[PDB]
């Protein structure tokens, strides 16, 4: 009905089957495109949950402020009452708990970190961005790793969830640094307002650590050549990406730098799904 859509628009349903997908895509590669309907089915509502969860506990901190920042929200409009929501984000919690009892214990172990990390960053670490930008560049990198540890062979995700989160979390410090002006004004600590250019030579440095993890599938003869090639374009491009930004700390270049670090973030999760395609 009319109410349900206020409850899909609460956990964001378009945001969670993102996800979802995303975890799929991580057992995928584990099972080397090698399909189990059943456990499918389990990482596909596990992230599915935890997502709808996350989403959930942050409209019921950010309800005072999303009375100015973000009107007409389910919340701050009344459609939902803060209990009903409360009651609703256990639910969603519960399921994505117990459903990963069904996997294995590293999915569940993967479940309750996100969950603990979805509830803090939700309440505290959001606008205490030192913290909160690994929390971003984790929670990321895990939905991989989810589908990952429900296939055989997990080597290859766990290289992606660890660059993921080193790259992410990198492009987090870029984006602070852009955001700076905006940051101060509304009482938000992050590493460019702590420090000068000092926390892009830490963003690099996040950057380049990734950027050596990543021919890593290659080197254990896991992946093929296309990887390799796909891999060596991307690598030169995100060094040089942080090279331009350490030469012109300002921030114009910030931006500019930060949208192309999102597209050979793409290329790289292709170079990764066209490496386990070749078996």
């Amino acid at each position: 009905m009319e109410k349900l859509k206020t409850y899909l628009e609460l956990i964001r349903v378009k945001n969670c089957i993102t996800a979802s997908i995303g975890g799929i895509i991580g057992y995928l590669i584990s099972s080397n495109f090698e399909i189990d309907i059943l456990k499918s089915l389990l990482v596909f509502f596990v992230v599915f949950f935890v997502c709808a969860y996350g989403n959930v506990i942050n409209d019921i901190f950010d309800i005072e402020i999303d009375r100015i920042n973000k009107p007409s929200r389910p919340l701050p409009s009344g459609k939902i009452k803060l209990n009903e929501a409360k009651k609703f984000s256990a639910i969603l919690l519960i399921l994505g708990l117990v459903l990963s009892l069904f996997i294995n214990i590293y999915a569940l172990i993967i479940a309750v970190i996100n969950a603990l990390f979805l509830y803090l960053y939700a309440k505290k670490y959001k606008k205490y961005k030192p913290i909160g930008n690994f929390i971003i560049g984790y929670l990321t990198g895990s939905v991989f790793l989810f589908g990952g540890v429900a296939g055989k062979n997990v080597m290859p995700v766990v290289i992606l969830f660890l660059c993921s989160l080193l790259s992410i979390w990198g492009r987090e410090i870029v984006k602070d640094f852009e955001d700076m002006e905006g940051d101060k004004k509304e009482g938000v600590i992050s590493l460019p307002i702590k420090y000068g250019k000092k926390s892009l030579y830490f963003a690099t440095f996040l950057v380049v650590l990734a950027v050596i993890l990543s021919p890593l599938p290659y080197i254990l003869k896991i992946f093929g050549i296309w990887y390799l090639i796909l891999i060596a374009i991307c690598d030169i491009l995100f060094i040089y990406a942080m090279a331009l930004l350490l030469k012109e700390p300002n921030k114009e270049t910030a931006s500019k730098v930060s949208k192309f670090l999102k597209i050979i973030m793409n290329i790289v999760l292709l170079a990764f799904i066209v490496g386990a395609i070749k078996l």
